[PDB]
């Protein structure tokens, strides 16, 4: 509903009707969630007789419950995505390969307390060393063979430099696919 702080974060449709999504790229990634690849996406609800009764903006990165055109009730969640942090995503797929991610000069490791799990976190120009100043984070993607892979019809080899205070997703030699969060950036409060 609207009671709710999560409807801040994703589209509970209004009516019944069919989706229509205009200006949309989307990829599906290893977790078989249809991802939203483009900044300029729109989602509409059409009524039965093609017309638009409700129309939202999708944020890049947002997962959409259902593709283009499918028919949908009222009430029903379509598209989900985290508020709080913006996704650097991976344009292809392969294997993650740290460069210049080294521990207490570029990176360091954070501990959620209540679940145990842990995060690999850039550390922003302020809290780096001198040494690791003029380093320069970034996760490269390679294939099997530990070869490049590149940006679809280039020859720029596929490398994710991260800014600082990212949160790492995806860790060294970790398999990925297209479409796959290989990390997030948090908000500044």
């Amino acid at each position: 509903g609207s009671h709710m702080a999560a409807a801040e974060s994703s589209i509970q449709v209004k009516n019944k009707g069919s989706i229509k999504l205009s200006n949309v790229k989307s990829v599906v990634n290893s977790s078989g969630k249809l991802v939203i690849t483009s900044r300029n996406t729109e989602l509409k609800l059409i009524d039965e007789f093609g017309r638009t009764k409700e129309s939202y903006k999708v944020p890049y990165g947002a997962v959409l419950a259902k593709g283009d055109g499918e028919q949908v009730a009222g009430g029903e969640t379509v598209a989900n995505w985290d508020p709080h942090t913006m996704p650097v995503i991976t344009e292809v797929s392969g294997f993650v390969r740290f460069t210049d991610m080294i521990d207490g000069q570029t990176i360091t490791r954070q501990t959620d307390e209540l679940t145990g799990l842990s995060s690999l976190v850039v550390l922003d120009s302020a809290e780096r060393t001198a040494g690791g100043k003029d380093l320069r984070p970034a996760l490269k993607i390679v294939d099997a063979q530990g070869n490049d892979v590149l940006i679809p019809g280039t020859d720029m080899p596929a490398q994710y430099f991260l800014p600082g205070k990212a949160i790492v997703q995806l860790e060294d030699g970790v398999q990925i696919s297209s479409g796959d969060t290989l990390a997030r950036i948090p908000q500044e409060s």
